[PDB]
């Protein structure tokens, strides 16, 4: 049977073949891995993919490219930019390399697809309660109930509140509710209805000065004392008691499926979703012109505070039709996947008055101040993108051993954008009032439309060398809206060994991007392992070696491995280790800021104890050696996020 650590099939019907028979570098992170590791969010889940992390500012990076706009939920773009909890996730599908034929407007470096939980054919209840470091509390509930011969419901509930063990005042609070019903299970006609609501209320973290890090230099001769005063206390909060981050997600999904016959299925999915967010966060600046020296003693010196504010609403409405069909023409088998997608996305950024923040003491920051919140001023920016997309995939079974595949996708989009600024101010990009226009009036500065076409295509071939091993090649030609062109070549090999419960892959890749700014190249090597070495022994991890020629936020070496062993009927033990290579900032870094970050190791451990079939406990320890490191650094180079210290998570799991 399948390993819980190596799901055999993508959930997306655009993938007609099992992962091991797919000519792409594709890692699936199962629900069981997420649970065993205590992963509460997408970023945590992604520790199982080497090199993928939120190294910037915080945004997730893959192969040197921001991936924030290449996150999907059930194959539909995730709108807005909020952290994603794992409570409603069945698995996470990560493609390393292009996926424009599958999603159109995605990063040619990789995509991430979170697969939502659906009603199952069995009845059961799981619940979890957790306590952890820094007042961490979390509760989850997952109820599945079969309600007739062909109907099932599922409900997932989550609540979490925590402070931050490494950071004063930073905190996160959220809850989520995700009810579903499915009709017609086990028949030719199925209807899935999904809803999801999440609310978050957080204190955001702008990070801390980079003084004293490797590569840091004071920005002037007159501030040379900062070459000797040392790293600031990594627990220091440089924001204010007014900083906050609020968001809500509301998503409704309706999926109809009709089997035309045993080998042909048509699907229609409608989703409406809205993500609202507003925040006030403190960004600190440490250039010569940002530093105040009330006396010559550095204990009195300050850096300037900048308010990073946002008040935004994103909406999407999309309808997607997919058709899959398997049939022969002569001796050639066909696996077809084709469809059409209609989408409207909108975004409103609500204008707010400028917020002014007092300077912050470098070594003794005073965050007790209450500058106040945001006030809308009615000068808004509004955007709309309408997209029509059509695609076709086919895998040709030429012989038992040889398969050819290909896909093509066409996107046509229309984008409208308008923006108004309240005139007469001075902060940020202020505007002088036109003649006769009273101060503070919103003045339209942009009002434009645009249209464009994207073509994406890919072709691959795969040869089964043995019953267990194959070799494959894949080629993809991508393009995004500014048209950014990307070509990718890939050759790899995939092996299912140890009763086919363990998947081993290796791939070489080369990607060339033009019109990103000139041409870039990223090439390298990827190895991965997932599944069961023995019935008691589960592993998942990988290794990446890569080089990103320019012509940033990309480790050239990265490793991760998680290993779990069922030591007795009641005792299991797990441990993980990940290496993040050093990274370099070629551009944008201010004078004297670190031009590089050092590589580091992080280790994690787990102990599980089963009391009976209804109750088991789990202890997770994160950053077991309490290692000090730079988790990320912003583009300016003035501020960074320190790696979290050692933390603990203790969970009671109940099953009924
Ligand atoms: C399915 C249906 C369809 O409509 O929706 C029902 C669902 C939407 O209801 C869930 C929601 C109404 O529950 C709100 C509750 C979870 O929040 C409590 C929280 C605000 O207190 C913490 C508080 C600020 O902080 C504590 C301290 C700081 O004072
Ligand atoms: C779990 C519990 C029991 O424990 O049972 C849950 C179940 C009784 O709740 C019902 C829920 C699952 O319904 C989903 C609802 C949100 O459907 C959206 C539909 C209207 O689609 C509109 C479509 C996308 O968009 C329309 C367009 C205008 O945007
Ligand atoms: C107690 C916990 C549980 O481990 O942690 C202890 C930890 C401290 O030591 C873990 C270490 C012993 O694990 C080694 C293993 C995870 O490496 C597998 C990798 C080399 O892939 C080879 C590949 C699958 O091999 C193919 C197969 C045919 O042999
Ligand atoms: C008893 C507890 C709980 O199981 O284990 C404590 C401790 C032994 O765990 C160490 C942890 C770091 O292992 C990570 C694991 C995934 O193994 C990966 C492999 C790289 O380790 C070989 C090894 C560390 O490297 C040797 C050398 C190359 O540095
Ligand atoms: C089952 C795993 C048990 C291993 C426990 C060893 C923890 C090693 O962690 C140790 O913590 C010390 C105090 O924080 C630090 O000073 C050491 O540098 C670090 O090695
Ligand atoms: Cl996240
Ligand atoms: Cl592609």
């Amino acid at each position: 049977t399948p390993s819980l650590y190596a799901p055999q099939q993508s959930a997306d019907p655009k993938f007609s073949r099992p992962v091991a028979d797919t000519t792409r570098t594709m890692t699936v992170i199962s629900e069981q891995v997420i649970k065993d590791q205590g992963a509460t969010n997408l970023t945590d889940a992604l520790k199982n993919v080497p090199g993928v992390g939120a190294f910037f500012a915080d945004a997730i990076y893959m192969r040197g490219a921001d991936t924030s706009n290449s996150i999907y939920i059930d194959g539909i773009r995730d709108i807005g930019s909020v952290s994603r909890d794992t409570f409603n996730t069945e698995q996470v599908e990560v493609i390393k390399g292009p996926s424009g034929t599958d999603y159109g407007r995605s990063a040619p470096t990789g995509s991430i697809n979170m697969i939502s939980k659906q009603p199952r054919n069995d009845s059961g209840i799981d619940a979890s309660a957790s306590i952890g470091s820094a007042w961490f509390r979390r509760g989850t509930l997952d109820v599945n109930q079969v309600i007739g011969d062909t109907t099932a419901v599922r409900l997932n509930v989550m609540g979490e509140k925590t402070h931050d063990a490494g950071r004063d005042k930073v905190k996160n609070e959220r809850y989520g509710v995700a009810p579903s019903v499915a009709f017609g299970l086990g028949t030719a006609n199925r209807l899935y209805l999904n809803y999801l609501h999440v609310t978050q209320h957080n204190t955001p973290d702008g990070g801390i000065p980079t003084i004293g890090l490797p590569g840091y230099s004071a920005p002037s001769a007159g501030t040379a004392a900062l070459n000797h005063s040392g790293k600031v206390d990594t627990h220091n909060f440089y924001g204010t008691d007014s900083d906050y981050d609020d968001s809500t997600t509301d998503t409704a999904t309706m999926r109809f499926e009709h089997d035309i016959n045993d080998n042909t299925t048509i699907r229609n999915t409608t989703r409406w979703s809205r993500v609202k967010q507003d925040y006030l966060m403190t960004a600190i600046m440490g250039g010569a012109s940002n530093i105040t020296q009330p006396t010559s003693d550095v204990n009195s010196w300050t850096w300037s505070r900048t308010a990073n504010t946002k008040d935004v609403s994103n909406k999407i409405l999309t309808n997607q039709t997919n058709l899959t069909s398997t049939f022969y023409t002569g001796s050639i088998g066909h696996d077809v996947s084709t469809g059409v997608e209609f989408t409207r996305e909108t975004q409103t950024n609500y204008g707010v008055n400028p917020v002014t923040l007092p300077a912050v003491n470098i070594y003794h920051p005073d965050s007790s101040i209450h500058p106040g919140g945001l006030t809308r001023n009615g000068a808004n920016a509004n955007g709309q993108t309408d997209t029509f997309a059509i695609y076709a995939f086919d895998t040709l079974q030429i012989t038992r051993d040889f398969e050819l595949n290909g896909g093509i996708r066409l996107d046509n989009y229309h984008t409208e954008y308008d923006s108004a600024t309240a005139c007469g101010g001075s902060g940020r990009g202020a505007i002088t009032c036109p003649t006769g226009v009273a101060k503070g009036s919103p003045v339209t500065t942009v009002d434009t439309a645009k249209s464009g076409n994207l073509m994406n295509w890919k072709a691959g071939a795969l040869y089964h060398l043995t019953e267990n091993g194959n070799v494959y090649i894949n080629y993809a030609v991508s393009q995004q809206p500014p048209p950014q062109k990307a070509n990718t070549s890939e050759i790899g090999t995939k092996w299912q060994v140890l009763d086919k419960r363990l998947l081993l892959t290796a791939a070489l890749f080369r990607t060339d991007i033009e019109n990103e700014y000139g041409k870039k190249r990223v090439e390298g090597y990827e190895i991965s392992v997932a599944g069961n070495i023995t019935p008691a022994w589960q592993v998942i991890g990988g290794y990446t070696q890569q080089k990103a020629t320019i012509k940033p936020y990309t480790p050239e070496h990265a490793f991760t491995l998680w290993s779990q062993y069922q030591a007795t009927d009641d005792i299991s033990v797990g441990a993980g280790a990940r290496y993040i290579g050093s990274m370099h900032k070629g551009s944008d870094g201010a004078v004297g800021t670190p031009a590089f970050t050092e590589g580091y190791w992080v280790a994690d451990a787990k102990l599980g104890y089963r009391v009976n079939r209804n109750l088991d406990f789990q202890l997770n320890v994160y950053n077991l050696f309490d290692t000090d490191y730079v988790a990320s650094i912003n583009k300016s180079g003035y501020r960074y996020h320190p790696g979290e210290p050692r933390t603990f998570l203790l969970t009671a799991n109940m099953h009924f």
